DNA sequence: TCCCACGCGTGGG
DNA sequence: TCCCACGCGTGGG
């Protein structure tokens, strides 16, 4: 069953808010930008996907990267300050 | 534009890797298999969205969540000697 | 409800 | 046919 129609071309959905998205084709509505970038995408999810993998992916990389090298540094001194009061 | 021709629907296409992913369509072919959970996509960019959110940031988060808390206790042992210093 | 995931067309590198 | 990103159909929960 395909109870919702577009009324720019005609065509039937099964689920009332796919023809509202769908609707977007036509009007070129991007309601949902994104916060980091502002790139602005037709629905959620596709602000999601973008901003999941373009994002919030190569941030954690970095961090993770970042926080190795922190580490690092404070393991470096505390060896250094041991010897230096004693343990 | 579209110089390519699927011979099992006769579709037209604009590439030839396009074509080739899209015949995979019909023959239930998926090459690439998620090297952590096992499931199965036609392309590898579907695997990739799969399990880049599925997988890897959930892996990241716990990996940054660790390495917060190691900093946070070396921190902590840095003014901590310097105070016997 | 309507976010979220997935399939798959299709452009770019 | 390689890798990838995004649009957009559409079911699951
Ligand atoms: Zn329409
Ligand atoms: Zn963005
Ligand atoms: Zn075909
Ligand atoms: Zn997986």
């Amino acid at each position: 069953m395909k109870p919702f129609q577009c009324r720019i071309c005609m065509r039937n959905f099964s689920r009332s808010d796919h023809l509202t998205t769908h609707i977007r084709t036509h009007t070129g509505e991007k309601p949902f930008a994104c916060d980091i970038c502002g790139r602005k995408f037709a629905r959620s999810d596709e602000r999601k996907r973008h901003r999941d993998i373009q994002h919030i992916l190569p941030i954690l990389e970095d961090k993770v990267e970042e926080l190795l090298s922190k580490n690092y540094h404070l393991e470096n001194e505390v060896a250094r300050l041991k010897k230096l009061v004693g343990e």
